[PDB]
């Protein structure tokens, strides 16, 4: 009789270690046989039997006669597709979701929840799948391509929760959160506070009460919103990460943006999705971070940490964890999750490493995964192993 | 231990919207690794646990050297095949049921009951399996392609129906109702009414009582005949649906089939299998339905609705939905069929978009899948991606 | 709680039908990009829940670049393995179960048991593998080249019955059976009667106090060897079939071998494996044959029914059921074997249907299956559907 | 609910024969279809349910473009993988545990533990896997290769027990053993005795107190360092095995190390890891040992055995059991396991056949297993049949 999950103590331990490589285009040569899908936006949720890796496909393989158009965000093709965390994403290995070119995917101790977002850019559409079923939809209220966290939700006690937005890229962009049950919408929560631009959420649980999520502003600056939602309440605050250690790509160096920490600052236009984790002791709370290598481009991949404080308020610098993308190698997408131990939760983050050659070839990503375990320092970075000419 | 099955109210909704789309041809290229199998007459049914998706295969997969007779209807080589709905049915992934050129499946509640005619055209033979076991025959009654509908059959307390007709594709096929019982044929019913033509039945559970059905009438009319099954009494009536919507392909304009209901009118010669499902509510009862784009062509498919109201007696143009696919895309077969969600069914309908490159090439299909899910308006076309060149 | 599993009464029907055909090298052309495994000697068992599909490989695929050999008998090679019916045997679908040149398989209701031989021809090995566990093995007592069935053994009350046999394949072959238990050896069984060459035995329940199998005699005659096993009493006795039916190949015209019984007459060397599987009814035992439709060449299958009666003594021809494996294709080995229904068992035959194009290519089969279902007469032959030169 | 496990008698037999060939190469030819991975270093670990073959594979399939480096021994691209043992390890069928180039796995039978050692050189780290949980490190304790069994780890009361080590190849490795319990490292035990050079243990349970391990000196000697593990006390002892026949490669003649059992002797540069099982009866204790054909290169595999004595003291020469692999195919590392029959436990061992072009092409492995298995003499050997060239 299945019971529904609640968020536990983390699992001991004081550094990340390299887990586990996923790179399905190490086996996609024209002298090989294989078929990995072509993907990006990778993440990763887990229950409590399995883990599973997720990603928005375009519906062609490597190789293949369809990588014109890989490189672009949004079409009709796009579908929301996984395997059990572990496999080759292949044409036979993956399982199609359903038609998304924006998700996120959570399990809530009785069943899976998979959210997709898909349509016109001025009047997309998020579509709620609960099992087998599709259970709800919610409209764009902005009309500007609505879009959703591209990492895994969120439940408690069978509600899950779920940052939208919608918006201009390079204007405002309210976030919104939903409360899912069962699949259906119950509730829509309006954050307060620093609202102007909101969007790919990374979430997790910093307790029983509170859920935290670090974000991406594309337009007016490189901190990073950070999200306080209050989960007795259902009430959500957001206000810029003070850290000197900007998180975003592009940023300027670190502790260059002057005033109070609610300051824009320069380089803010652009952005990237960031990995963030909580760590939850008996009365500490660790917040483990990740950042590009390069302050301007999506090389390399450095995990943070600092334990306890107010993200809202602490200017003082992340604590450098180590090197877990080289700067020689691809650094792109981040996100957090965790895997489900017998007793305890083991926190971890994914790091999506894009083979990029342009918009003439083929457009496709690794995934690389650093989890909490033992302690000591950081040893071994993560490549990628794929030639692109083959 | 399993109970039967039984239909339940429809879930929440008042609007279809893409889900799902299974191209698997987005891999058959000769730059390629993929398998994907040739195949037509897809059709989705779910049980408690697991939706299943299923074809017709020609036994040969692209890129083959099979591709000649692929375009032919019947054969020695041909059967039914399925996957879990959301795999791509590739040689691989693929179970084959049994030798079959005419197909039907359902999920009582406790096994899959699998259905597939073959046999010569003279003397064909429809062969029941369940689960592993070949468990009953029907033989042929009129001598002139013994078939079935080519979507999901109905189970209801462990009794499931089946539509099969026998005659002539340009003169009388009078359908008959299997009822079916753990694999055994235990009734037929013989329908009253308007019955010199019906084939490819689409079915589905209008309440506990009845089984309504949507047909094919690929010799008199444009109208679809219409059958009221009663489930109680094991009873079945037949009437042309009375709508000026014509649901049929090839069909003359929107009401110009002058007279009475019953009338036959003019572009009647020919056919094409349709969409229909059921919406149940509390008080009333939604009918989705789904036709080409075209009049003429297997070009398009929309999507149409009427709430209430008989079927057989009512003129009223059915309500526009949308467009499900375009005109510019192919629009062949189409079939309803129900997900189970916790306490609820999910309506939904899908779409057989075929390949046709006429005789010299391949001829398979992509199937798309639309739900009803939350309301508003439906947002988006689906295309297949696929280029027949590759 | 699992329980030992018993021949239970046949399910209705009084004809066979054509129920699936599998055929894997409709997907091995170059132009292709399929992996079907070369294999030889197919047989199906099934247990309460699964039915396996068995083959012995010789550890090629096709296309592939180790053909040469695969039109050899034995080698260090060859390996049992097996699918679910259903399934296309592949490289990547298939599994291994053992080494082995000869084998058998059976479900005792708990648990699989596997048997293979191996080893030199002057000293092969009988092993015996128990679920994953390797349990017991018998040696070569003729030092000719020990064999066995190369069909499913037969289980009742958790023992295991099996044919094995060793001795020249143009002289002496006595035969023998093994008693296994959960894997273990527990007692061999010498028959007495006609015991001068029996090999290749399919054997079957004609009820719960008898197992009996139609075998072959490459040596001395085309009648089969008969063989009834008292399963309480653990006897056996041989004698060659009467019915003037001769179901080897090669064999003389039916009803050509003159004087008693027991007379070998001509044509008799050479020989190849029939179907035979056993319908049981409350009062009436039904026996169903194959044999090749060519009277000396592997060219194809008929299908043959006599209810009751002693094989030792009835001189009748058997009743010609209808043509499964048309003259005009290849019927190699033919097995029986029972799927097992929710309350009854249904029997059906396989048939072996080699694509042979001589020693300078590829050597493989496909397997077709026919099984008691519904009334009425035998309505379609089975085709392979493989041009050998793609 | 599941119960730990914990060594059982072995079952009845007196000698092993040939079990199951897993030669994925014969898949990998350039006129194929298929995907085999490049492996080397396979083991084989057996829970209650199921048995599992493990290799580290170099993340590359034959046919492919990444050949170059997998004559190598560590890379950031080497991981833990298995599948199903029977199946073969392809892109599609295997699934990856961890990144790896050294490794363990065994079952405490409720869950899995994976254990592999990445890193650099002078750096590396152990990592825990339980069940789809990383759940604990250990660091390297003399900065020169940390390495571990490359063979199942060995569990009892849900204590899981695991040789480590670390130091020159060339040098002092001073071995140590973790004991291991639901993921997380409990104790370290540091032998005692000789304890210079200690790697690549092959360990199994003599008993319910004790486990021994036969092991590899790649520095000092041909004799192997064998080690008693009371596991009543969690202490150890390690001294060389006494027998004249030396079973490292390379080694001089047998019975030609003059002096006491603690000898060193010449020709201890290099080494192998070895296979090791044991036979556990009533009243006695069978060790059955396996060393390359060839004094000094990796080619041919035989199988040895003694009953009773103590290793490190009686000189006495083991008994020839028979050639598992000839000189003429190659032998590389062995391993041993056991599997888990009903009521007993089945000893045997797995024999790693590399397939070695030189550092020009591809490098991998096919495994052959042999197993106890009745009574005799052992009948065939094994060759893997792949030839490099395709
Ligand atoms: C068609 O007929 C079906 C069979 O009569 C109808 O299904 C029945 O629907 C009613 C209400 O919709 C259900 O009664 C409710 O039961 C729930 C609890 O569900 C379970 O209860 C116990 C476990 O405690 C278990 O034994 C049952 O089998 C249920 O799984 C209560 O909370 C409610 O208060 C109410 O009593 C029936 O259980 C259900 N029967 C079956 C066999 O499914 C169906 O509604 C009809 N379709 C229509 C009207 O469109
Ligand atoms: C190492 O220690 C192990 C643990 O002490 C030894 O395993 C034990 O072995 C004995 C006999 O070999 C078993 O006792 C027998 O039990 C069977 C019935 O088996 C089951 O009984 C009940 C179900 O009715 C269930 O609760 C148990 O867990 C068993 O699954 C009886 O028929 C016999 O008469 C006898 O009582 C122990 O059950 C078994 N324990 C465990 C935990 O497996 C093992 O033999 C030792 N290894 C050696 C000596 O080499
Ligand atoms: C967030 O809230 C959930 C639900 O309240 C917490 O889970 C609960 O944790 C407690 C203690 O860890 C469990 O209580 C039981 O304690 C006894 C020991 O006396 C033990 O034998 C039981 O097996 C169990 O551990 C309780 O079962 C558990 N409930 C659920 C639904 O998981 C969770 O710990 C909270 N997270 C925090 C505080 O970080
Ligand atoms: C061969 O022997 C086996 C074992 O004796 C026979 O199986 C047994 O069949 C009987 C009747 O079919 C089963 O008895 C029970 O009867 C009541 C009806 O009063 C019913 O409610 C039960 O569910 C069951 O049918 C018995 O359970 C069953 N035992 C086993 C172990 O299967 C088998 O029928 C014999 N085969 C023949 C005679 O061909
Ligand atoms: C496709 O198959 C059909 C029949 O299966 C082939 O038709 C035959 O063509 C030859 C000439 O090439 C005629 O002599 C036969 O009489 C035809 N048979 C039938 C039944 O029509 C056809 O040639 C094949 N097409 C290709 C491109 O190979
Ligand atoms: C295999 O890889 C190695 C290194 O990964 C290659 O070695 C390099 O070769 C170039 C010349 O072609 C040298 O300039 C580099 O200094 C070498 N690097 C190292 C680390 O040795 C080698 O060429 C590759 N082999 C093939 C056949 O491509
Ligand atoms: C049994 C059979 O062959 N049915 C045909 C075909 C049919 O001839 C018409 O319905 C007229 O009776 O309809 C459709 C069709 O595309 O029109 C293909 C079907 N293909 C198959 N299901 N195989
Ligand atoms: C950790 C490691 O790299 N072990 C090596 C190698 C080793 O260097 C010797 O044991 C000496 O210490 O032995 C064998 C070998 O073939 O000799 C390959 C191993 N390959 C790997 N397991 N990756
Ligand atoms: C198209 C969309 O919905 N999300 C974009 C995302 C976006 O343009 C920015 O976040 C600005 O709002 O940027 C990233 C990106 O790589 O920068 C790709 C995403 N692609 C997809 N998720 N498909
Ligand atoms: C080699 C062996 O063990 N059995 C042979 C079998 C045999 O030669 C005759 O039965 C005579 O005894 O003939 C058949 C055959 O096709 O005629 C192939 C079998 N091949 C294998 N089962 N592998
Ligand atoms: C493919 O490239 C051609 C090049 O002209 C372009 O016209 C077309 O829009 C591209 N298709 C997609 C789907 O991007
Ligand atoms: C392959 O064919 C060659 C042709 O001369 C022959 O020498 C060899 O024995 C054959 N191999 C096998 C395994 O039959
Ligand atoms: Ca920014
Ligand atoms: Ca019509
Ligand atoms: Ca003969
Ligand atoms: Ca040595």
């Amino acid at each position: 009789e299945p019971e529904w999950t609640y968020p536990r103590l983390s699992c001991p331990g004081s550094t990340f270690q390299k887990a586990l490589l996923i790179s399905p285009h190490r086996f996609g040569e024209t002298k090989g046989n294989s078929a990995p899908l072509i993907i990006r936006e990778p993440f990763i949720a887990c229950g409590p039997n399995e883990c599973k890796h997720f990603a928005l496909t375009h519906y062609a393989a490597q190789p293949g006669g369809y990588y014109n158009g890989t490189r672009g965000d949004r079409n009709k093709l796009r579908h929301l597709i996984s395997v059990k965390l572990g496999k080759i994403p292949t044409v036979e290995n993956s399982i199609f979701h359903m038609a998304a070119w924006s998700g996120s995917a959570c399990h809530d101790g009785k069943e899976w929840t998979y959210i997709g977002v898909d349509g016109p850019d001025n009047n997309a559409l998020l579509k709620v799948k609960y099992g087998e079923a599709y259970t709800d939809t919610y409209h764009s209220y902005a009309n500007k391509i609505l879009r959703t966290q591209e990492s895994a939700c969120n439940c408690i006690g069978g509600n899950c929760y779920l940052m939208i937005t919608d918006g201009s890229a390079s204007g405002v962009s309210e976030c919104r959160f939903l409360k899912i049950r069962e699949g259906r919408i119950i509730k829509e929560i309006f954050p307060t506070g620093r609202v102007k631009h909101t969007e790919e959420c990374t979430c997790g649980f910093a307790s029983n009460k509170t859920i935290e999520c670090a974000c991406r502003d594309n337009s007016y600056t490189a901190k990073r919103p950070f999200v306080k939602l209050n989960v007795e309440t259902d009430t959500a605050e957001i206000r810029l990460m003070c850290t000197d250690t900007y998180l975003d790509t592009p940023r300027p160096n670190d502790g260059s943006i002057t005033g109070p920490c609610e300051s824009n600052g320069d380089k803010g236009s652009g952005g990237i999705k960031g990995g963030f984790v909580h760590q939850r002791m008996e009365s500490k709370i660790g917040r483990w971070y990740s950042r590009t290598m390069s302050k301007t481009e999506r090389m390399g991949m450095g995990l943070y940490v600092k334990y306890d404080g107010d993200p809202w308020a602490d200017s003082d610098a992340l604590a450098f964890s180590g090197v877990m993308v080289s700067m020689k190698e691809p650094g792109w997408y981040s996100f957090g999750f965790e895997i489900k131990d017998k007793k305890c939760d083991v926190p971890c983050i994914g790091i999506e490493m894009v083979h990029d050659g342009g918009k003439e070839t083929w457009h496709s990503a690794a995934t690389a995964i650093y989890c909490l375990m033992g302690s000591g320092q950081l040893l071994w970075d993560t490549v990628t192993g794929v030639d692109m000419a083959l």
